[PDB]
């Protein structure tokens, strides 16, 4: 597609048998989510934001479908107040900004 | 151009007479640069995301330059560490995520 700005640029996620949504943020360096159904064992990251930062639960190797597209890497579990799909999975993709 | 998401989506903008570099990013509602002068009254607002909430001022009706094309909308202005184009913004300049 091409995506117009107007709005959050949501979309449709799937992980394992959980439909999500997320938003495609081009500010955003790596994937974080509020929760994955029983994703077994993280890795401890620290992650920045605006506010300042936050422990998060680095999952690799997962496979996520994104406004249908697969895509498969790392997705941080953390205290993120929106889904947010950033550029590592992204550019698995194919996505660009253009104008 | 069509900007692909390897890196970082900083873009050269021009704000306040001022060459600046800022990010490009479609997970900001909203437009915020670091501290600087803007003329005109402005009106104290709070923005949230990972890490929780920050103070700002916010200025309607700033001019700016992105990559070479002119928008006109509000600015905020705070301590974020980066400087972000957000949507409002990205719409007046026709920006679009592709894939
Ligand atoms: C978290 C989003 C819903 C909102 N943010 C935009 C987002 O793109 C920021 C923009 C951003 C970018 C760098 C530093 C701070 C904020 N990226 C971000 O927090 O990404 C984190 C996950 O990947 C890591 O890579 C960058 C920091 C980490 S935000 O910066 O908090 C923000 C919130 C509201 C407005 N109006 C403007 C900006
Ligand atoms: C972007 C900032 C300028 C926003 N300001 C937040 C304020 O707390 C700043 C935050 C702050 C902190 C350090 C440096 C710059 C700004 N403090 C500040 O201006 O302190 C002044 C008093 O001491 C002086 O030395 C520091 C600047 C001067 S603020 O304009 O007063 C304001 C207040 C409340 C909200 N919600 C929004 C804005
Ligand atoms: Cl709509
Ligand atoms: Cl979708
Ligand atoms: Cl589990």
């Amino acid at each position: 597609p091409q995506i117009t700005l107007w709005k959050r640029p949501l979309v449709t996620i799937k992980i394992g048998g959980q439909l999500k949504e997320a938003l495609l943020d081009t500010g955003a360096d790596d994937t974080i989510i509020e929760e994955m159904s029983l994703p077994g064992r993280w890795k401890p990251k620290m992650i920045g934001g605006i506010g300042g930062f936050i422990k998060v639960r680095q999952y690799d190797q997962i496979i996520i479908e994104i406004a249908g597209h697969k895509a498969i890497g790392t997705v941080l579990v953390g205290p993120t107040p929106v889904n947010i799909i950033g550029r590592n999975l992204l550019t698995q993709i194919g996505a660009t900004l253009n104008f």
